């Protein structure tokens, strides 16, 4: 071993690196997370950290020879896609900019980002209304497709100069605890989604794969400490995996919209598409409404 | 702490060392990223026997992540060695090592008996010139740019386990001179594609910047190495001269010999070698009477 470990072993930069609310395994090759790991709880989702504050950037840790740049994901079609969301750290402004470092982001469809993907984030977020802890694993796979001739074949995008790979599809492995004392079985879900845009017709319960299926697919074991022989529960059967329906997040979507509104016809629009919608404004909506309107009155 | 309550995931990426190689697996393609062996006149030497060895899983590799011989036989695709049987002549527990598919990727047929082989050749031949040699060999899955621009990386997965079939492979040398010289170390970077590869490309064609074959690999090799000093490139301070089509057709054909069953496979042999307009030299001949002798006095 010390003959061939003369002038070392190739290093394949896989060590996990960590982060304030977050830690990951880097792929230099393709220039994404293999995983990301974190844990989330109802004190870490509130707080007044600021996404708008945000910005995207290299990990300054990584090599920049193995580093995605922005310039490799601006105009590729692709956006920028959270591992780690930025809403799982209003408690720090410091772990929410660790999130936008580009080690913990891959090219996600658009649409995927802002839709399908962000119902799972806040189904992950409502978890901790009923679990004093929750953690999430996810990342980017690249599965093989059936040609035409029979062979299988795993085909994926790169892009921008470094060759940013672009996955297929993405995952969450989902652990939840009641309590630190609670003798309550564990709850886990693992789930696979194409990259893609999905709607809103098929429930989170499709997606749902075997924790030894998603492991065979990444080549990665996940929560390796959790005794496996002891009785862990199925998320899906002692929790809802109920995603936000099309009015709920519509209301939510809107909701948010409301505080960068820089006018008030801008306002009114929000209500009118609400309303054509058919969707009634909820007790929330409103306060945050009438309190954007007072403010606008009282700005040039 | 409570983030590493119940473990971070496992990639499976350790070093993993046996006798005359060492390897970090990927257990999402089933193949190796990269194995690293050490070379010398003295291990290409001995008795160990490549005929009693069999491929089979790693029992060091989680089954779950394992390739297995199913997943090759029959898929269009040979088990190719990246760190090869031929280095391994001096131990028999080294070699058979080399057959764990941990060491294997699938490969093309003609590139591993032909140009890849030639270049594991090379290697060898490098111990005649330099008293220490290591290499690093291993798969890769490259792009190519589709007709409007788009880059993909396309590869063939194989068998029930989806064993990742690379596009190319690669090869990283360093050879010292001796464990007391002064002149700088050698090193080579090789990128080839996994595909019948014939006569006419000499090696250097394939030979590419260290620093783009890492970029190409997300991998650092031989960190301990001091790129500030001076290192040379292999192909100027040694020739990177692959054996041409008759050096190499004459060794495929001496082989052959020692496999002979009969005159008839025997005189085949002569045959096929004088009908590519082959002369055999003194140690073919040599081999080839020997043979003639011993068929000749068994049943
Ligand atoms: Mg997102
Ligand atoms: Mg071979």
């Amino acid at each position: 071993k010390a003959v061939l470990e003369q002038f070392g072993f190739p290093l394949t930069g896989t060590e996990a690196r960590c982060y304030t609310n977050h830690a990951l395994s880097y792929d230099q090759a393709k220039r994404v997370p293999r995983w990301v790991l974190e844990h989330i709880s109802k004190s870490k989702i509130m707080g007044d950290a600021d996404r708008k504050h945000c910005k995207f950037k290299p990990d300054p840790n990584i090599p920049p020879t193995f580093s995605a740049f922005n310039e490799d994901y601006v105009g590729s079609g692709w956006s920028r896609g959270h591992m780690a969301p930025a809403g799982n750290n209003k408690f720090s402004s410091k772990a929410m900019a660790e999130t936008f470092y580009l080690s913990n982001i891959v090219p996600q469809d658009f649409d995927n980002n802002s839709g399908y993907w962000n119902r799972i984030e806040m189904y992950c977020r409502e978890l901790t209304e009923r679990f004093e802890d929750v953690w999430v694993v996810s990342g980017p796979l690249t599965l093989p497709q059936t040609r035409g001739d029979g062979k299988k074949i795993v085909s994926y995008q790169v892009i921008g100069e470094d060759n940013v790979a672009v996955p297929s599809h993405l995952y969450k492995v989902i652990l939840a605890r009641r309590s630190s004392v609670s003798t309550e079985p564990l709850a886990l879900g693992a789930f696979v989604v194409p990259n893609e845009a999905i709607g809103f017709q098929p429930q989170l319960t499709e997606f749902q794969v075997s924790l030894q299926d998603l492991e065979k697919l990444s080549g990665l074991v996940f929560f390796p400490h959790l005794d496996r022989t002891s009785d862990i529960r199925n998320i899906c059967s002692v929790d809802t995996c109920k995603l936000l329906d099309f009015q709920e997040f519509t209301l939510y979507l809107s909701t948010r919209k409301i505080e960068g509104a820089r006018s008030v016809l801008r306002l009114e629009k929000i209500m009118e598409n609400l309303k054509n919608a058919e969707i009634e404004p909820d007790d929330y909506f409103m306060s945050r409404y009438e309190k954007k309107l007072e403010e606008l009155k009282a700005k040039e």
